[PDB]
């Protein structure tokens, strides 16, 4: 009866930022220098009333080789290798950053961003001046809510380096995957209107970094929708995105609705806030979960939305 | 002195109208059933004001016999076919639909949709229900200009089919190069502020459609921004971007800046309007040209861009 391309438009009311890939599509359109002026100035502005969680050695041991070796260059280096991070061109250090994950690129960046503050690394000259074009993607920035204003910075990160498609040699470098939470000290969530067995067993797993149980609530059909990305489709593929992308997240779901469908399936919506450990308590994420489950009440499909505004949330 | 790249930012108050990529991206994000109804929607109220120009035979020749197997086809497999086609899946169809230039992709989406009215193909239901975010998107495409609405519905015209961009080869298909008109009965433009021969050059042998001499004028390093797409570099490949893409525009530049850069290169800014063939008169796109020259005065550097607003011609 349903497809992946059908499960995804379950809940066509629930409004999704999209002001987040809008406003990556105008930054991609900026010059090298630009791009990294922006991030630079946005990050400044944001690190005021938002604070960052440092990285741990476990995360910096990864880029730790192409740090020092950023760190020997010359000023004129430094900046051709940022700028060639930010253009994708074909690089020894833009193929080792193609090769990490999104927390390695992430923790990579906030190392530089402390040697930039430190004088250690080329600053972004004082007498730079953003285009017309820069200063009001800035703007818009500056205008949305924490949770966009994160998503909006972590994907021009990830979009960085030598694209990925054509690697030659390329072993998927990803932080090790933490032991999942002792049972004993395991929370449970309480969603007001759901009270599905598979949605609760799901939040509660990503909350214990429990992967392998996880994975298990998925059909061997199923597939997950992160925000802005296309599905991913297989449990082999869903499990390697958990443990590469998906520790230490925390799922505070509040509400939801569980709806009949047709042919024994169930359409369930919920609504909450997701705290990443970038920022931990400082960002609260307004996220809907849009789960899709089959007569057997497995995961067929799970779309993960950020939202538009908190008003969303109900 | 300067790359490519370091160009790109020449004249950088130029307020481009960024809210096309912006808008496309927002389009993205939308289920395949979504994106070809807003486009439905989108195209039967532009259609209303601006009048689009019917493909001629030459265009038609081309997507005829894709076009002839979908009117051949029941309603779900029309329905299907076009749902894959926005889904960007690998099907024949689609790998045929990635093999044509722009103009082939827009003239087979005119016929379709003149079947769809005829009841040929199988049509967007009665009142169909686009969802929150593809209502919004609606919402901003009917308020931005003629000139942004119509770059929005080419730009995702060209996106859909099977996506080439991991292959290194791939077959390609464009109408018929038209000779240049004869030299004599051209027109030659007038830009308040430029005299620059070269600009004047440029502008002149593109509206006669005289690429051969048009190339001529760009250097062997020499590379050409398209709006909202990535510098073309290299004489051969920014020729058969001409050739393919550049066939009957009209530029109609009004005024410019032309400064003096470091280590003897150029800046030159031109400001004006530029008509499609797609519409003619009914729709003047405001453009930017942001010309870099070297030396020898041959063009380093172009970029065409798509304006914000009209107010954006007035900034020099
Ligand atoms: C790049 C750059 C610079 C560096 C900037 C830095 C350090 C930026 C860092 C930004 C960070 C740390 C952003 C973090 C964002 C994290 C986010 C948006 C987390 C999102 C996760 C979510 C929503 C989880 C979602 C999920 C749930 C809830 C599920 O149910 C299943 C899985 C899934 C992942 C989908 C500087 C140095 C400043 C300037 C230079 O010129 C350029
Ligand atoms: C896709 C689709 C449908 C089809 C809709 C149709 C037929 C849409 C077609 C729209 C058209 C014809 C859009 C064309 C726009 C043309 C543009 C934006 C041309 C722009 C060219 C410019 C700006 C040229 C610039 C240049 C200059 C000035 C230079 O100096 C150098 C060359 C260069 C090209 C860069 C329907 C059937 C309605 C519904 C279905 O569900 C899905
Ligand atoms: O020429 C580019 C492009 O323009 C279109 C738009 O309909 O055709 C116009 O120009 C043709 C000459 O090149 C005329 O034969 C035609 O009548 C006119 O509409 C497309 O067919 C073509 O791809
Ligand atoms: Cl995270
Ligand atoms: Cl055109």
């Amino acid at each position: 009866p349903f497809t992946i391309d059908t499960a995804r438009s379950i809940f066509p009311e629930t409004l999704a930022a999209d002001v987040v890939p809008a406003t990556i599509a105008r930054f991609k359109q900026l010059s090298a220098e630009d791009q990294l002026a922006l991030i630079w100035f946005a990050y400044l502005e944001m690190g005021k009333t938002i604070t960052i969680a440092a990285p741990g050695a476990a995360n910096m041991q990864f880029a730790e080789n192409t740090l020092q070796e950023i760190r020997q260059m010359t000023p004129l280096q430094q900046t051709q290798a940022m700028c060639d991070l930010a253009n994708r061109t074909d690089t020894p250090i833009c193929r080792t950053y193609a090769s990490w994950s999104p927390n390695i690129k992430l923790g990579f960046w906030y190392e530089l961003g402390r040697f930039m503050d430190q004088g250690l690394v080329a600053p972004i000259p004082e007498g730079y001046k953003l285009s017309a074009n820069a200063n009001a993607i800035l703007v818009t920035i500056q205008g949305i809510d924490p949770g966009q204003q994160i998503t909006v910075l972590r994907n021009c990160v990830v979009d960085m380096g030598f694209d990925t498609s054509k690697l030659g040699s390329y072993q998927r470098v990803a932080e090790p995957v933490v032991p999942p939470q002792e049972m004993s000290q395991r929370t449970k969530v309480q969603i007001e209107g759901v009270t599905n067995s598979t949605v609760l067993q799901y939040m509660d797993n990503l909350n214990a970094n429990d992967f392998d149980n996880l994975i298990s609530l998925f059909a061997e059909d199923g597939a997950l929708q992160p925000p802005f990305q296309k599905p991913i489709v297989g449990k082999e593929n869903t499990l390697r995105f958990f443990r590469e992308e998906c520790q230490n997240l925390k799922l505070i779901p509040e509400r939801g609705v569980s709806e009949p469908t047709e042919d024994g399936y169930t359409q369930i919506k919920v609504t909450g806030k997701v705290q990443t450990p970038w920022f931990g308590g400082n960002v609260g994420m307004n996220i809907a979960w849009r789960f899709l489950l089959n007569p057997e009440n497995k995961v067929f499909f799970v779309a993960i939305d950020l939202l538009a505004s908190p008003k969303e949330l109900l």
